[PDB]
């Protein structure tokens, strides 16, 4: 399947016994399905009680979302420093280039962050750690440097250097303005909500840094036993990450003489990405056991929209009559009537097993 | 020939008795000197007297021009329908992902349209149809989700959908608010005209979905044995279609040591596509049995201007006298003023064989 | 070395005894690591004194820099023409397709403008000339079109037109309104300054044309035996042309299991080009024989700013004392503080030979 990543397809980046880094791979290198979108990676961050990260940047844009704990992110920006203080549900970027720190001062919870990259190397879909701080583990930017040049930029001998850039191997995570603020999307709940579940969005209109790279961010929870209507994005292609839960999507896919829609189905547990091209109708199931709790990031938002196929609101209802009639083509009259108000719900119902 | 498409290079998507959906290759996959616009997709429709297309989506941005006949289009748009009628001359735009349906209920005269489309997928060039309303004829997308999604999505039991979703064979094609209006191109004719021809064209400051694009759509009529002359647009790539007659083309191309100007010629008729990268200069020679009438696209369009090489306007006349003298070298004097000003007419010239 | 062109890299495009064409090749067929920027291409024009060039168009933006001589340009638009002297120092555009000239009319000193082109074609790095006067060397474009199409697009017999299109064969250099004007880089030097060098800016905020293209053109001079400090652009790539001097440079890249940044090393003489991808460390260090000056563009300049690894203003004394303390790990206690105001410069430093 190139539209659903399994766990244990992250590569891990950075491991210590404070934190870990895991990444997916270049969407680019994984199906020419999926070339479009090549250029965003997905990350997770996971970092102990009481660790700091070493500062560091990427040559890429990110937006974080934290799915779990509570803690701080510093970045330099302009020889100040930006400090905010990050909360399980905040949605917060950092700008490419600028070297950035992350702290979990908290005694008992992990810190947990899920990550959208979009890359600004020369490659595109590859991104690269350059850090300032450090040791042998990992080695800094400084270690590439002749020792000419490094007594030099810093009117030092090598010595003192050496000794300065060499006492780190505990790893990247390891044990202890007027700038833009966190947002906090997993609090607010406006968006929709019934008897089945709930989402919300956050998106370029809300936020500065979402608008810079056309990205609505969104949660959703869906009570077990239930099904997203069957829908698509206008234009939009999402990714998804499970949060919390289990369940299974089933997608429609043309790309998978005559016109055929192939099936893409695939099981949801925890730390599954899935991703729905543009145009893609797609369901997502609850198992019954528990929630599901569902992260995901839409790309190209601008001007997108959401189309259902059933429920309340579905499109069918938005033809005229007679081209309905017309192209199901039935002489039982409207029988089509009776079957599309048949679900007296929208966007979520009632899944198959508990109809 | 990379640059000249003759109606036979048109692939069939859909073919019924009421109708026929064609469509060109994608341009990436014809040549690599047509990369840079293989995002850009070229399509007909011809629909019989009292017809319906059913109801579907593409993954793609839809310019439509009505080449013939009068019927009307409809899309969803946030629960409504936004119904507009359709007319020869007609432009108009279709937002990606819309479900859409379009009816020609005229008793005699058949509705044709050629459409150009900008895909919004995540694989480039390529794009797919997602019909909503159908059958087995074509499937619909309902079609790749299990029967316990179907039947939960609708609240109804699968026989009665199965009965509803099966009863269409007839084809894609078969016989029976304060949104964009569709903005006639064909009518107007005011942008250029003289004794050989006139063009008129629309562009993004006209229409706010010509905008978003960045498309301007052109319309030009050259009258019998008359040729457009040798020009050029600064920066816009041109996709152009023959509506009427025939005629052929001379276009000069660097890419077909020292510096060589390949003969790019072809014949044209109707059906037939041409295009012209940025830079390219071309001539459209009419043949003398009739008029040649020749619908066209201008891909980034936006600061795009044409220069022309020959006619009352010619960039050589623009140029400063003794840098023209320098440049050609002549020894008899003002013998190029005289060369330069024998032709009385600009844009749109008299033939070779009507001299 | 994917990075550092020298000068024996230049292909020649037009060769006479009165000038000279040179070129670098399409970036991303040198290497994978260049492709983001493979739309860009790299040009210089050196012109004897009491030379032009044949008018002509490429498909491409041009931006240039005189780097030495004076002299002036004049490109149509409109059927008007632009005419505007060039002085050393001198930053100037060229908008696409359009027809230019350029004039040396000094009776000394020659004319030579070093040029970054941004490709408008259907190929992606790829740009061609398009003469429009000429003769056999080099050929026009109206080389490409029949007798019976010139004949009848300039109302002249071709004998006339032979006579005037093939007087020429001293090839492209040989010897003798409210559009925007000509800004002086080399000039101003406001941008800064210390005891060890200098540099000056000019981006999209002072210039029409360089907005357009989001570029920044710099001009820098380094004395003799100094070094700029190691620091990266945050999200800009810069390509670089050796004005005058020579020196190294060292350039950290991460890309040439565990975290690794290889060394890049290259000698800085005339003519050398080297491109610093987007958040790669790079320090330039001057020889003692004399000063060094150089010229660059930073492409994708908007939100880009410079961070410094070392100097008065490095980052890590913005990143938390503790922090610091942490990453680096040292019981000396603030022997890192010591050593972070070593330095007493910023930016541009004392070089290894000078310390
Ligand atoms: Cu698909
Ligand atoms: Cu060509
Ligand atoms: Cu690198």
């Amino acid at each position: 399947n190139p539209y659903v990543f399994h766990s244990d397809r992250f590569r891990i980046r950075a491991s210590s016994e404070a934190g870990e880094i895991r990444a997916l791979p270049n969407f680019g290198e994984v199906s020419e399905l999926l070339e479009g979108i090549s250029r965003y990676r997905v990350t997770c961050i996971e970092m102990k009680p009481n660790t700091v990260m070493l500062p560091h940047y990427i040559d890429a844009k990110w937006i974080l979302y934290v799915t779990g704990g509570r803690g701080y992110i510093a970045y330099v920006q302009q020889n100040e420093l930006v400090k905010r203080k990050l909360e399980e549900g905040d949605v917060f970027g950092v700008p490419s280039g600028h070297t950035f720190y992350l702290v979990n001062n908290d005694d008992h919870n992990s810190l947990r962050i899920a990550s959208l990259l979009r890359t600004e190397s020369t490659m595109r879909g590859e991104y690269e750690p350059f850090y300032v701080a450090g040791g042998r583990n990992p080695e800094t930017v400084y270690s590439a440097f002749s020792d000419d040049v490094l007594e030099a930029a810093f009117n030092t001998d090598v010595q003192k250097l050496e000794h300065i850039f060499g006492a780190h191997r505990r790893g990247v995570i390891f044990y202890a303005s007027e700038q833009p603020k966190p947002f906090n999307l997993r609090n607010q709940k406006p968006d929709f909500e019934n008897d089945n579940g709930r989402f919300t969005r956050a998106g370029p209109k809300d936020n500065p840094f979402l608008d810079s790279v056309d990205v609505t961010v969104g949660f959703g929870v869906l009570n077990p036993g239930t099904m997203t209507a069957p829908s698509h994005n206008t234009k939009a292609t999402s990714i998804a990450i499970v949060m919390e839960g289990e369940g299974r999507i089933e997608m429609a896919c043309p790309h998978l003489q005559d016109i055929n829609y192939e099936r893409v189905r695939a099981r949801l547990r925890t730390g599954t990405v899935y991703v729905v091209p543009a145009g893609h109708p797609i369901t997502e199931i609850a198992s019954t056991n528990g929630r599901l709790e569902i992260l995901w990031f839409d790309i190209n938002t601008s001007g997108n929209e959401r189309e259902f196929l059933a429920g309340k609101n579905n499109v069918l209802q938005t033809l005229e009559k007679e081209v309905r009639h017309l192209s199901f083509n039935i002489p039982r009259g409207e029988e089509i009537e009776e079957v599309l108000q048949a679900q007296k719900d929208q966007v979520i119902l009632r899944g198959p097993q508990r109809q």
